[PDB]
């Protein structure tokens, strides 16, 4: 397993060097939220993360409601979403979490399936690769209906604060990632890549 971090604005100083250090080696940071909101940290974080070698991409805080998926998925990818074979960069990461007022954001399974597909091809065509899929396994199941659909396309990142990993949503075989608590030591959440460094740096490439 390979360890990383995730960090936003909550977060407004970080030691990326330490981090690196004490063996992190990737970072997710956030960069947008719904249509209109950027992470005023992204810059420095994403600036500070590469100066100290770790490996790093975007993510968005979606908001099913206020939007289309393609809206949104053009949002992120221009305001830090981006993606090349560096080999340095991840994939920008989809974060589905649970609403202000209700757990799937006041849409159907079928609407709420639909949304993330439109989110997901829209940054397929914009970076060249699927995005990763954060979620929490129950979100997934009541929220999608188990949706497989995106199984054999977008990295699953599963969030699931315990022991073990617990069951794998979806039809996925595996999480790629695991975020599996809130209490990063140097800010942020805690996450695990599911293999090697050789491996992470082969998800960043896109080989």
């Amino acid at each position: 397993a390979v360890p990383g971090f995730d960090i936003s604005h909550y977060q407004p100083s970080v030691n990326y060097a330490g981090a690196y250090n004490s063996g992190a080696r990737f970072v997710i940071i956030k960069a947008t939220e719904g249509t209109t909101y950027t992470d005023p940290v992204f810059s420095t974080h994403y600036t500070g993360a590469t100066k100290a070698g770790l490996i790093r991409g975007g993510y968005h805080f979606a908001r099913p409601a206020s939007s289309s998926g393609s809206a949104q998925a053009d949002f992120f990818f221009k305001n830090g979403g981006g993606w090349s074979a560096d080999g340095i960069t991840l994939p920008g990461m989809l974060d589905m979490e649970y609403g202000s007022t209700s757990s799937c954001h006041g849409l159907s399974q079928t609407a709420m399936v639909n949304w993330i597909s439109d989110f997901v091809n829209r940054y397929k065509t914009l970076s060249g690769r699927y995005p990763m899929i954060y979620t929490g396994y129950y979100w997934w199941v009541e929220c999608t209906g188990n949706s497989n659909k995106f199984a054999t396309t977008c990295p699953l990142v599963l969030a699931r604060y315990s022991s073990s990993v617990g069951e794998i949503p979806g039809g996925w075989g595996y999480q790629t990632i695991w975020q599996f608590n809130d209490k990063y030591a140097y800010g942020g959440d805690s996450d695990s890549f599911n293999g090697s460094l050789d491996r992470l740096k082969a998800l960043a490439k896109g080989t």
